[PDB]
């Protein structure tokens, strides 16, 4: 398809200080949080690969995994997670009001297309 959407929680882990949420580079840990990232990452690997348990009671995601109920929108060319934009799996910027407007226009066009010339992806998916 040309669109998919979901609500958290998403899989969260850390590699080389980089926090990944839904496979996107959400934020990077510094200072006294670095070791916390290491412990968490270990916990995630143990929970997932050894216990075969992905429940938060096992993984215990720290607050740096972001809001556990944030929304994700996937378009052709880019994705929005929470209020952050990613292109080619790289953070671009925080969404602006205009960006949110494009998201709703796209959702409304996808709806139109469904009951129906598919909508083009939001302009922010380019460059």
């Amino acid at each position: 398809f040309l669109f998919s959407m979901s609500t958290g929680p998403f899989i969260c882990t850390v590699k080389d200080n980089q926090v990944f949420v839904a496979n996107l580079p959400w934020t990077m840990l510094e200072g006294d949080d670095i070791q916390v990232g290491k412990e968490f990452a270990a916990r995630v690997e143990d929970c997932t690969n050894v216990k075969h348990d992905m429940a938060p009671t096992c993984t215990k995601p720290p607050p740096f995994c972001g809001p556990q109920d944030m929304k994700m929108f996937n378009f052709v060319g880019c994705s929005v997670l929470g209020n952050k934009l990613f292109i080619d799996q790289k953070y671009v910027r925080d969404l602006t009001a205009k960006d949110h407007a494009e998201v709703q226009t796209f959702r409304e066009k996808i709806a139109a297309f469904e009951e129906q010339s598919p909508p083009p992806p939001p302009s922010f998916c380019t460059v």
